[PDB]
């Protein structure tokens, strides 16, 4: 075995290496290992069969010596990007760079990452910083996006310069030009700019090739293949040029231009001698490549994906000249064309994955072919000059419908050019053809700015609208369908286009203004949205005679209607939204169901007409694609337009009696009905489906028994203030004190009163027993007392009852019900919860139901104090679930329910689905108000305490028990800069240090911590440089993601135990959201002014690269799915402003008084003032805003009026002398910008020099 073989020596030099370490003292040694690496850079430059098990042999153990890392640039690139062994060779590289520029390690790292994709890297690379040109950067922009066109061009324009007024290009930048410059034209079809570039640097006028590539071995590893490629792809068509196969003929005379030839390529010489009319000697070298692949892709290791990928990528090509071999041979199967028709027929069956292969594998199967039926044409010579031709059109047009999904526009363009003298002779050809066209021109406009955006889509109209009916679209209907939605997307983008920058487009032109007048300044926008409108209403006029392919024609007008009703907000539109999409959610369509909050809204915001047409659409819908929204729909259950809404709350309550039973209990502790005929059959309906549910009591005693667990001094805490936020301010309210004494009085009362309606606890046992003698006192006076002017009773008796207690209650008896819970009987058996995910038939015989639950309770030791409970199932597996003492857990459910939007916003974006990016979620239910259950996470670790586990033990205690470390050091200096040992100073301390003195301070305290803290931790659990590279990346890419996530929606509080790492996959959970939209800037003492948090742990992560590479790009194409559509999240956002919750209400009264925000009407109350804000806020942060806007807005709505306030607006403003931020406008950003100052924002010293202690803002 040759993989044991590798593991075994690079175990056993390296165990050698390091037991010689005792003697053989320090002079000799560094002779020792110099020789090892004159060695080791003899092997690397006098191999020729690049064995994949030893070329990454040695780099194994030569990245793990301090003296072999310097070891061979040049040599290494050119060993690991031709055995495929790219990531032992990225972390030498890697380690060489650490520890003038290094511009050839430097190129050589670019080279080695740019060969895998990889592109999002490539921006942290070259900079100049490191004496580098600024055409390298501006050149690797136009191939981070597919545009191998301009990339070319301004290479060959920075070649051959010779002014160079800075410096000058080194030879190792001359070389990347030249190698990229190479790959450039590889990515095309230009088959002679790929010939002269490869024989035009070697010899002069007319280079014989003959042995000048077999000298100086630089030229043969890189202008070999690009030399022998263009010439025998030129060779497959064209004329002869005898030029190639001489050069063949002579480099076989020798040995080591013999073993280099048919070991690497068997295949171009496979197809050289078929060229040549004989088939013997392409047998012998097929098979040679077969085996050569056999043998080579059963050597490259396991965990190595992407180059199994580009290996198994060569066995179509492989197999189909194997093929033609087979075929030409037999006699059989050369006379008549029925076994030729059956080829003709499976070759146009077996194309390659569009989307997933790139054009160089299109390009060899699509020539190959050609090649081959140009054969067969001649040797079956026993109508057949047609059906070939036939085949070619129909396997050329699939090449170009997957170079247009791949963004390759100049190549598709050639193609739809050259495939165009003999389409116009049929008819079912133009159509296909036309519509390429404009499929390309519609995927080709999305970039462009304005006035050439509007000029190609002007051009592709007066092809679309050409005769092309003779009995045609008449009689097919997927190609009337098709034109009508393509007609439709043409003019939408032309008066979308002409609608804002609306005069001086319409005057820079001399007849296409004209042309388009033909189709003053709004009749130019109107009379082209009605043209819009009647080519996409044709579209399901001629489409309901037949899913997904009606799902686009109905989303598309559905889209189009409600974008166009969105902008006459700032015919029968309302109407036509509702049918349309609801025909389209009854057919399985996930883009559909989440776009059920616009109708719930349009029908609230257009109730005159369409309330009965929402009725007979939701009637016949399959109803559990409203799971989701049942949440939105029980709120719905107490106001106006209940009716279409009635029907599916009374099918779910029949068919699914789980799904809607937890959502019940919180709507119906509040409702509060009318006094009209409506208002009477609410009240009956609501009344029915209460009778309904429960069935018979086995719900409520399982929410009763999982509230008599939690500490009474939480309900305590909320009876104090709910009756000082109601007694003591003024005694207005009738009745509302002695409404909300009765939860008192049925729980902590007499001590009988949870006994008769609930079961005794072990420890209310104990409580009540004990406070009678001070509860006497409050059946005396505190029953009618309205005194409102007392509190330093109650106070002196919340701090009594904070001694006597043990929150512990050590086993699981204190809630006597669970421990003794032991089902014998069909008793509806509970089925535990936050189950129904969503979409689906549920198939409810899966789910598991509760059978028990353990001795063993938990508590964590946090502020409200949750406990965890291990809940049995019946199959026998624990489930940890942690249940809440009295908080409403509504807005963490909402905004959990926002990350099941956003990371299905996110899969249907082509950009990031190729990353992969997708959010972790968890399930929270609010059973009724004050309770709740968050699902417990296995095999996770907190942030935190990976970093405190990842140091040493001399680490750790030096920093817990030192004077002068950063905990300790950042008091002093809070002491000494305002005076004052406890809050306050953050007041007076940004009215006390300058911008330069917080800056010098915050260094000194973060260079006291150790700076290689998550690359310990990813380096003790990767075992493999291949693995490194995984680890590490995953990490970085979902951290950049939940960055991104958690500031559309404003989270703060993001500190260190806010972050969950799964310890089996390497990736960030966020939880833990108190703070949602801007309330840690808005209500807390001392403010939050970062967005997120990237702090020196993750930018020391990506050394010897920064946070400009990989942080920046995830975060650009994440926020630019985000403001792809921002209709969706606002649109989720109301069910805060339908049914608020109780979080949104006890610190509206706070806003009401001290506060700001008086531009508004205040006399509404979460109709307009609290809940549009937040939505108005979030909208103007997804339509473009400076970050640094929002957090003084923010900070002027709550911070105004204090002693400090214009201090804390100049700190998070910015300086125009550091920071980016304030250089920019207010409004109106764009996505790279609005980024740049995003990531300027959270990483500033004279943010984080002056924050909150608990954040620790150092590590």
């Amino acid at each position: 075995d040759p993989i044991i073989a590798k593991q075994l020596f690079s175990s056993l030099f390296s165990g050698i290496l390091k037991e010689m370490d005792k003697f053989k003292t320090l002079s000799e040694k560094n002779n020792i290992t110099q020789k090892l690496l004159q060695d080791f850079n003899r092997f690397l430059n006098t191999t020729f069969s690049f064995f994949p098990p030893f070329v990454s042999c040695i780099q194994d153990i030569s990245c793990q010596h301090a003296a072999l890392l310097s070891l061979d640039p040049a040599a290494v690139s050119a060993g690991c990007l031709a055995s495929l062994q790219q990531p032992v060779g990225i972390r030498l590289l890697e380690e060489a760079l650490l520890r003038p520029p290094d511009v050839l390690r430097w190129v050589e790292l670019a080279k080695l990452y740019r060969s895998i994709g990889e592109y999002d890297v490539l921006r942290g690379i070259f900079t100049s910083e490191i004496g580098t040109k600024q055409i390298t950067q501006s050149a690797l922009l136009a191939e981070a996006r597919s545009d191998y066109s301009e990339a070319a061009k301004q290479y060959d324009e920075a070649l051959n310069k010779q002014d160079w007024v800075d410096g000058e290009p080194t030879e190792a930048e001359k070389d990347f030009w030249e190698l990229a410059s190479l790959d450039c034209y590889n990515h095309l079809a230009e088959w002679k700019s790929l010939e002269y570039c490869s024989t035009a640097s070697i010899d002069s006028e007319n280079p014989p090739d003959l042995n000048k590539i077999w000298s100086e071995p630089f030229y043969q590893e890189t202008y070999l293949p690009y030399m022998i490629r263009s010439k025998l792809k030129l060779l497959l068509q064209g004329e002869a040029d005898q030029s190639l196969l001489t050069f063949i003929d002579k480099a076989m005379h020798g040995e080591l231009q013999k073993a280099i030839l048919e070991l690497h390529y068997s295949q171009e010489l496979s197809l050289l001698y078929l060229l040549q009319d004989d088939v013997d000697r392409a047998k012998y070298y097929i098979q040679n490549g077969i085996q050569s692949f056999m043998q080579n892709y059963s050597s490259i290791d396991v965990l190595l994906h992407q180059s199994r990928l580009t290996k198994l990528q060569s066995v179509q090509a492989l197999t189909e000249i194997q093929e033609f071999i087979s075929f030409i041979s037999k006699q059989g199967n050369l006379s008549s064309q029925v076994p030729l028709k059956r080829l003709l027929n499976t070759w146009t069956n077996r194309y390659p994955d569009a989307k997933m292969d790139p054009m160089n594998i299109w390009d060899d199967i699509i020539t190959n072919r050609c090649f081959f039926l140009s054969k067969i044409e001649e040797k079956l010579t026993p109508d057949i000059s047609s059906l070939i031709r036939s085949c070619k059109f129909s396997m050329k047009m699939k090449m170009i419908d997957s170079a247009r999904k791949q963004n390759n526009f100049s190549l598709a363009m050639k193609l739809l050019k050259e495939l165009h003298k003999e389409s116009k002779t049929r008819d079912d050809w133009l159509v296909s053809w036309v519509q390429s066209y404009c499929r390309l021109s519609h995927c080709r406009s999305r970039s462009q700015g304005c006035s050439e955006q509007v000029l190609t889509v002007l051009k592709t109209v007066s092809l679309l609208d050409e005769n092309n009916v003779s009995s045609y679209l008449s009689k097919n209907i997927l190609a009337f369908r098709d034109q009508n939605i393509l007609l439709g997307t043409t003019y939408r983008i032309i008066a979308n286009a002409l609608s804002s920058e609306p005069a001086c487009l319409a005057e820079i032109e001399e007849d296409k203004a004209r042309r388009i007048l033909e189709l003053d300044s709004e009749k130019v926008i109107a009379g082209l949205y009605q043209r819009a409108f009647q080519h996409l209403s044709e579209a399901v006029q001629a489409a309901e005679e037949e899913a997904a392919g009606v799902i686009d024609a109905y989303m598309t007008l559905a889209d189009f209607c409600d974008q166009q009703l969105r902008k006459e907000e700032e015919q029968a539109y309302p109407a036509l939204v509702v049918e349309k999409m609801l025909k389209a959610l009854k057919l399985n369509s996930n883009e559909a169901r989440l776009k059920f909050p616009r109708l719930l809204q349009i029908i609230e915001r257009y109730p005159e007409e369409t309330l009965s047409l929402m009725t007979k659409e939701i009637s016949s819908v399959p109803c559990w694609q409203f799971i989701s929204w049942i949440s939105h729909m029980v709120a719905l259950l107490d106001k106006d337009q209940a009716v279409a809404v009635q029907h599916s709350v009374e099918e779910i309550t029949d068919n699914y009696p789980q799904a809607i039973v937890y959502p019940f209990i919180i709507s119906s502790e509040s409702y509060s009905f009318k006094d009209t005929s409506t208002g009477h059959k609410n009240k009956e309906f609501v009344a029915r489906i209460k009778s309904k549910l429960d069935q018979g009591g086995v719900i409520q005693d399982f929410i009763n028994a999982l509230d008599q667990l939690s500490n009474p001094e939480l309900l305590f805490k909320d009876w104090s203030n709910d009756v000082r936020a109601e007694l003591a301010k003024t005694p207005v309210n009738k009745k509302n004190i002695e409404k909300m004494y009765e939860r008192m009085y049925a729980a902590l009362g007499d001590p009988k009163a949870p006994g008769l309606g609930a079961f005794r606890r072990k420890f209310i046992q104990t409580f009540g027993k004990e406070f009678d003698k001070h509860f006497g006192k409050g059946g005396s006076k505190l029953l009618r007392m309205k005194l409102s002017d007392f509190n330093d009773i109650t106070n002196m008796l919340l701090l009594k009852m904070n001694k006597d207690s043990k929150p512990p209650g050590n086993l699981k008896e204190c809630s006597p019900w669970m421990s003794d819970f032991k089902v014998e009987f069909l008793r509806n058996e509970l089925e535990i919860p936050g189950q129904y995910d969503g979409r689906g038939k549920p198939l409810p015989e899966y789910h598991v139901r509760i059978a028990g639950f353990d001795e063993r309770v938990t508590v964590m030791a946090s502020l409200r104090r949750p406990k965890r409970i291990i809940i049995r199932g019946h199959d026998e597996r624990e489930h940890p679930f942690l249940v809440k003492g009295g908080e409403d857990l509504r807005q963490d459910q909402r905004v959990e329910q926002l990350f099941q939007v956003m990371n299905g916003i996110l899969a249907q974006d082509s950009a990031c689905s190729q990353r992969a990016l997708q959010l972790r979620t968890y399930s929270v239910v609010p059973m009724t108000s004050r309770l709740g259950l968050i699902e417990w996470l296995e095999n996770t670790v907190t942030l935190k305490d990976l970093l405190l586990n990842t140091m040493s033990q001399e680490e750790k205690a030096a920093y817990l028990s030192d004077p002068r470390a950063p905990p300790c050091e950042y008091k002093d200096w809070l002491t000494k800069m305002s005076g004052k040992h406890d809050v306050g100073a953050y007041m007076l301390m940004y009215k006390g240090a300058n911008r330069t003195e917080t800056v010098t301070s915050f260094r000194k305290r973060e260079s006291k911590v150790p700076a290689d803290l998550l690359k310990r931790a990813f380096v003790r659990m990767s075992t493999s440089p291949e693995a490194f590279l995984a680890l590490r990346s995953h990490f970085a890419s979902s951290h950049a993601l939940i960055c991104i996530s958690h500031w559309i929606l404003g989270i703060g509080d993001r500190h260190l135990n806010n972050f969950m790492v799964a310890m089996e996959t390497g990736g960030v959970i966020g939880i833990d959201f108190g703070h949602a939209f801007g309330s840690a800037t808005q209500f807390l003492p001392v403010p939050e002014l970062m967005p997120f948090r990237l702090t020196r742990q993750f930018i020391n992560l990506m050394l010897p690269m920064k946070e400009t590479g990989l942080m920046y790009s995830i975060m650009v194409h994440a926020l630019r799915a985000f403001r792809s559509d921002p209709g969706l999240l606002t649109n989720t956002m109301d069910v805060f402003v339908k049914e608020p919750s109780f979080d949104w209400k006890n610190f509206e009264q706070k806003m009401l008084k001290k506060g700001g925000s008086w531009i508004q009407e205040i006399n509404v109350a979460e109709k307009n003032w609290y809940p549009r804000q937040k939505i108005c806020y979030a909208k103007r942060k997804l339509a473009g805003a400076n970050p640094a806007v929002i957090t003084c807005d923010e900070l002027l709505l709550g911070h105004e009026k204090a002693p400090a306030f214009r201090d804390y607006v100049a700190v998070a403003r910015g300086s125009k002398d550091h920071n980016i931020r304030a250089q920019e406008p207010e409004s109106g950003l764009s996505e790279e910008t609005q980024v740049k100052c995003l990531m300027d924002q959270a990483t500033d010293p004279n943010i984080l020099g002056r924050t909150w202690e608990g954040w620790e803002p150092w590590m």
